[PDB]
């Protein structure tokens, strides 16, 4: 079997995307974001503290007639910005862009933090880091892909990101129409339980490129671009007046700067983040401040390479035995 869904963005600086996802019988149609960082399906249900949904699609599991109570599971999610969610489970059948999993764990939150609540275009998270991260107890659950691996034609998926625009995930095959040259296969460890990776260097704009190894993660539920300090200090650099701001909270540019591109490396081959990505806007509405869309990761304990970087990609989240990762310009 194979699926393939549309990702949107859901604001016009594309802080995440949310890709349609069909829950329960009849079905459901919930907006998740697919999050590779993660390991939890879990979406604002019926039972989600009332004051805490402010416009969001609700799962209500008494009107899915295969939905089923998973009795004594609980979960429970911070994410790195320090927003969280809660609840209780329920198996049901889970389809995305025409792909069927039946008995999938479906978190139904009780409770969702702030910023959750105040995210009215985003009903959920579908998790796509490998399962040993998933939070339900006394008994772990597995991703939406872990349950689908054995049936796809491929166990594989690919997230195609857009810049501005909409994007494809597709499961269980490859699009070679959706990429121009070769894809560049590199090692993952599983070890931390994301799809964690070593980029070969850096290079800012026309500059030479920097080889040095650089560990971090692909991870589809992180907007930012997020490296060490050296790396991003060598970027910032080269835009005039950029500076980090403590009061806000990372690197800043005059909005009314030409930002140049940053290119990592990926075995010898190489991905081009145009300097448009970088822009993240103003930092407030009407400000002459501009926020930057590389970031660094000191504190973090992690180099993320989030939507940023993977959006000028066409990337194989690849789940043999041995799981790796491609990269493909497109």
């Amino acid at each position: 079997s194979t699926g393939s869904a549309t990702t949107t963005p859901i604001d016009s600086l594309d802080d995440a995307y949310i890709t349609p996802v069909q829950i329960g019988t009849p079905a459901q149609t919930l907006n998740l974001d697919f999050d590779t960082g993660s390991s939890d399906l879990w979406v604002f249900s019926s039972e989600t503290t009332a004051s805490e949904v402010d416009g969001q699609t609700i799962y209500t599991p008494s009107k899915s007639t295969t939905a089923k109570l998973l009795s004594g599971a609980t979960w429970s999610i911070s994410y790195g910005d320090g927003s969280s969610s809660s609840g209780d489970v329920y198996t049901d059948t889970v389809s995305v862009g025409g792909l069927t999993v039946t008995g999938q764990a479906v978190e139904s939150a009780k409770k969702v933090s702030s910023s959750f609540t105040e995210d009215s275009t985003i009903d959920g998270l579908l998790g796509l880091a490998f399962s040993t991260l998933n939070t339900v107890s006394p008994t772990q659950q597995k991703t939406f892909f872990d349950n689908a691996k054995a049936s796809l034609d491929s166990p594989v998926f690919t997230a195609d990101l857009g810049y501005h625009a909409p994007g494809t995930y597709n499961f269980g095959f490859i699009d070679t129409t959706a990429y121009t040259g070769s894809i560049t296969y590199t090692a993952v460890s599983t070890k931390q339980g994301f799809w964690e990776w070593t980029s070969t260097g850096y290079a800012v704009g026309s500059g030479t490129f920097k080889s040095t190894s650089i560990d971090g993660i692909a991870d589809t539920g992180t907007t930012l671009l997020y490296l060490p300090a050296t790396v991003v200090s060598a970027y910032w650099a080269q835009v005039s007046g950029a500076k980090s701001s403590s009061s806000v909270g990372g690197y800043v540019f005059p909005c009314s700067a030409t930002l140049p591109s940053f290119t990592f490396g990926v075995g010898s081959a190489r991905i081009v983040i145009p300097g448009d990505y970088i822009d993240f806007g103003p930092i407030s509405t009407g400000s002459s401040s501009c926020f930057g869309g590389i970031q660094s990761s000191a504190g973090i304990g992690i180099n993320i390479f989030g939507d940023v970087a993977l959006k000028a990609a066409f990337v194989v989240f690849n789940g043999a035995t041995t799981p790796t990762l491609g990269f493909a310009s497109k």
